[PDB]
């Protein structure tokens, strides 16, 4: 039964719009092995906040901000895991999913800058 401290996590890999993933994000695909062989179910939050924006047909326009991301992974149909960015409530203890990222008039920009600092949440914060 390995045991790990907790320690912060610094992602060298930028990540472009082009290379984002509708709702999902790779660790292989950032390059950082620690996220990789993180614990499955483990809940990392983003010290850069995400903010995506997003209009709904109704012509309402939506605005969200997430910072948390979670491993999903030991799924019949995941043959690996795949991590998916939503909402941690702390407070709750409970996750929620968020929307995708699409940028239609939205110019390209870096959405994953190097030095940005990654935490691990093994419980509450």
């Amino acid at each position: 039964t390995p045991e790990e401290t907790t320690a912060p996590i610094m992602t060298q890999g930028s990540l472009y719009n082009d290379s984002l993933s509708t709702n999902d994000f790779k660790s292989i695909l950032l390059g950082s092995t620690p996220l990789d062989i993180a614990p499955d179910g483990a809940v990392f939050q983003l010290d850069r906040p995400l903010s995506i924006d997003y209009s709904l047909g109704t012509g309402d326009v939506d605005r969200a901000v997430y910072w948390h991301l979670k491993k999903f992974a030991g799924n019949a149909g995941t043959p690996a895991g795949w991590f998916r960015w939503g909402i941690w409530d702390n407070f709750n203890k409970t996750f929620t999913d968020g929307v995708a990222y699409y940028s239609d008039e939205q110019p390209r920009q870096i959405l994953l800058p190097v030095g940005t600092v990654c935490t691990r949440v093994d419980s509450e914060n």
